[PDB]
């Protein structure tokens, strides 16, 4: 019908005009301003340029695919978008993870967080984060080692319009462990003792003068990232493991519910006062 049509484009132009214009901004507030211009900034940095890149690439393409229901574009182009898909997630996962570390060794460690990170290595880091995110998105995909060999696999490989993702097992295991389940087992570790960090200190005070913040900062934190990607890297596994018990409706949904965390990157960690000023002076 032409009202489902055209109510779901508002949505899906909406999506990605949301997510151009929160990823813009802390991007050129960093770049013009020499008060943001610090160590721990340069992660968000990266995590807004993945951002950018998936609402550049990523998601008006599949809009216009779902929207169509046929890939009018080349058998050739859409392998590329598969693989910056891959990509783009990856590399915006392993920067929370990283960001995550960071913050880890500073509250722990005080006497050596200045000592111990360096402009010079935040670049190895980014560069490292960023080369271990190519060499699973763009190598395993176009050196063609993911298909299945499946009847249906080869039918819809072989045709123009085709662009559906069917995928090995040994291919769908290994890139979600990569992935989804290590960085979160990490994150999980390093922010269970800043946590503990806090209590301490808490009681330390409480003692001598005599937390919500805590738990209000680590459920903002935590409860977007395993509410949004979570279901998704579940039914990865489980439509492979297992015959068809998971329909492909549910998997399409469960993905692109994975791609709206993208817009939400901006407001959960550019919240403090230097941003907002920031910000305030670019516009208005
Ligand atoms: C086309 N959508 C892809 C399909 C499989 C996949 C995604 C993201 C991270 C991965 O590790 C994956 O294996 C999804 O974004």
């Amino acid at each position: 019908d032409e009202v489902w049509v055209v109510g779901m484009g508002i949505v899906m132009s909406l999506i990605v005009l949301a997510i151009v214009f929160g990823n813009v901004l802390v991007i050129t507030a960093i770049a013009k301003f020499e008060r943001l211009q610090t160590v721990t900034n340069y992660f968000i940095t990266s995590l807004a340029c993945a951002d950018l890149v998936m609402g550049l690439a990523v998601v008006p393409f599949g809009a216009a695919h779902i929207l169509t229901k046929t890939w009018t574009f080349g058998n050739f182009w859409c392998e590329f978008w598969t693989s910056i898909d891959v990509l783009c997630v990856t590399a915006s996962i392993e920067t929370l993870c990283v960001i995550a570390v960071d913050r880890y060794f500073a509250i722990t460690s005080p006497f050596k967080y200045q000592s111990l990170l360096t402009k010079n290595k935040a670049r190895v880091i980014i560069l490292m984060v960023w080369i271990v995110s190519g060499l699973t998105s763009f190598l395993p995909i176009q050196m063609h080692w993911y298909r299945a060999t499946h009847q249906e696999a080869i039918n819809c490989y072989a045709e123009e319009t085709c662009c559906d993702f069917f995928t090995n097992q040994a291919y769908a295991i290994a890139s979600s462990i990569v992935s989804f389940y290590v960085p979160l087992v990490i994150m999980v570790f390093v922010y269970s003792r800043v946590f503990q960090e806090a209590k301490r200190q808490l009681q330390k005070i409480d003692k001598s003068e005599g937390e919500h913040k805590a738990l209000k900062t680590l459920g903002i934190i935590m409860g977007t990232f395993t509410l949004c990607w979570l279901p998704f890297f579940i039914v990865n596994i489980v439509h492979v493991i297992q015959d068809n018990l998971i329909r492909k409706e549910v998997y399409i949904l469960l993905n692109w519910i994975g791609y709206v965390n993208s817009g939400f990157n901006p407001l959960i960690y550019c919240r403090s006062p230097d941003f907002r000023i920031a910000f305030q002076e670019l516009l208005c």
